[PDB]
């Protein structure tokens, strides 16, 4: 009760004010934690009440923060599970099978162990998921080759590290300018004994011609197969289109989000203008329209492949993926 | 003169059986000889007469063997200085400002001394043109980087062996099959310390990936920048093109041929089918239609640069040096 409400309104707040937890593993398995405690806590009598107050939960906290989208999907993915369950325990997709061939307001007592069960199956498979990626990492990096990044990405930094073991290559990182995070990516690898540049992103374009292949991360992947990418990554994967360098996304199964790129103007998060013009510039800040957009959109004809801890797949499968994890009518939500 | 006729119909029969210079530069400097010669040891009154003679001899050596351009280059080469010394001798290209502005045989006495002058003055330059193009082999190699070469091109060599001086790189040549020249340039490259890699035809488009530009001679450039070269190099160029990889072409001023890609069926020369399908086949030899075209046709816009004696040109410009090397009246011969 108080202890639930309380810790629902501190991550609220949280992720209002930014901050919290810097790792997306950690916001997701927060996520879930905190869904898991929502479900133990407050009575509900059938699982229609569940959907509602799980609904309205996740309508506020993507409202706290709509550029956040893993804690969205750890939402849907959360009702997705309960109406499986809620399906099996009762019972017994739109197709064109579907649709030749063609009420949760029914009470069962071992439901909710189900769910809880079935809830931490799911936190176990996304405690292991960097090691099921980075475990593919020698399929994709042969001897001597050269890797493009950009930015900070963890996902990213455990392949190349697990790569590094058995094989020795070159990694480009590109600063992900204002906020240079590429540095620490870079000094990381360096310290793994990777040979490392870096470079602002004003030289992607300049040094794609000798660039084998781009690994990059995401924050979100889109149900066309589209990326909410760090900025800068469209003009990457524009670079890396033209000469049909292959374009790969190392990117974790909760980061797959049901929405399309439809949506205008709440998909790039923009942040104060003194990371890009400084407050000290002094009168000419009066007339002067200064924007620091901090995510990018990719459309999936510039993605090669997704490697995620189920293996790879292409762009065009994506939406099957998104057909097996959310129920259609929750995308809403 | 006797000796002249018997040394044309030599050139005649040389050119018509195959072999003979197996260097272009080898084969201009014969062509340029043979032409002084005619122009010497035959009696012309006027410099009409003069230019019927060279067309009457170059109308033979080009239908001797149509496929090499260079004869014909050279006979057009030197009407052309014909006429440019017949005009600066009697006298004082249609373009727009000669539109909105706007003859031979009268004799001077003065012009084959002059001609012969002009002869010799091309003879030199001629000489050393490949060391003009090799010149430039550092301006266009960095370290460490990756060539590919297909077939065995003398210039190529040449452009790569003094690039090798001061820097390191990898080549890959692919075997220009049938006749494999390619394992004789990379046998060569390899005597001189670069590391060097031998593959077939079929594995071009499966390294392109992995190669930073292309260098590739050719046969003939035609008047719109298109190119013909050995078999194999328009697959080649358009696999370039498809990575956006920079194709140059090294190729010195006197492959330059004011004809049109509109002939077809000549373009190509077409051997015995022996070095395709051997004739140990037996009867199945009866019912099979066997070809091998020994050259290729490149457009013009799958070539990025084109390296010669006087320098970098694009393709774009090529129209040009046409103006500057041939009159439009001697296109037709």
């Amino acid at each position: 009760g108080s202890e639930l409400s309380e810790r629902i309104e501190s991550f609220v707040e949280t992720l209002k004010r930014g901050g919290g937890p810097r790792s997306s593993e950690e916001m997701a398995r927060e996520t879930l934690g905190l869904l898991r405690q929502i479900i133990t806590d407050h009575r509900w009598s059938n699982a229609g009440e569940l959907m509602e107050l799980i609904r309205r939960e996740g309508r506020r906290m993507t409202a706290a923060q709509p550029s956040e989208t893993t804690v969205g999907n750890m939402v849907r993915r959360v009702l997705k599970i309960i109406r499986e369950e809620y399906g099996r325990l009762h019972g017994r997709q739109e197709s064109l099978h579907k649709l030749l061939t063609s009420d949760f307001s029914f009470h069962y007592a071992q439901l909710q162990s189900n769910i809880i069960e079935a809830i931490n199956e799911l936190l176990v498979e996304l405690e292991g998921t960097m090691e099921n990626i980075a475990a593919q990492a020698l399929e994709h990096i042969h001897s001597n080759e050269v890797i493009m990044t950009i930015g900070f990405s963890r996902t990213v930094e455990a392949f190349l590290k697990e790569a590094a073991r058995k094989r020795k290559f070159h990694v480009i990182v590109a600063e992900c300018a204002p906020f240079c995070q590429g540095h620490e990516m870079a000094v990381n690898l360096s310290k793994a004994g990777i040979e490392t540049t870096v470079m602002t992103d004003a030289a992607i374009f300049a040094v794609m011609s000798r660039v084998n292949k781009v690994i990059i991360g995401t924050k979100t992947i889109l149900a066309n197969g589209a990326l909410r990418a760090v900025t800068g990554t469209h003009t990457l994967a524009l670079a890396a289109k033209h000469h049909s360098t292959p374009l790969i996304v190392c990117a974790p199964m909760f980061k797959l989000s049901p929405q399309f790129p439809n949506e205008e103007d709440s998909f790039h998060k923009f942040v104060a203008p003194e990371e890009v013009l400084p407050f000290t510039e002094g009168d000419i800040l009066e007339k002067v329209s200064v924007h620091c957009p901090v995510f990018d959109y990719v459309p999936p004809e510039l993605i090669t492949l997704f490697i995620s801890n189920i293996g790879g797949n292409a762009p065009s499968y994506i939406y099957r993926l998104m057909s097996e994890l959310y129920h259609p009518d929750d995308h809403v939500l």
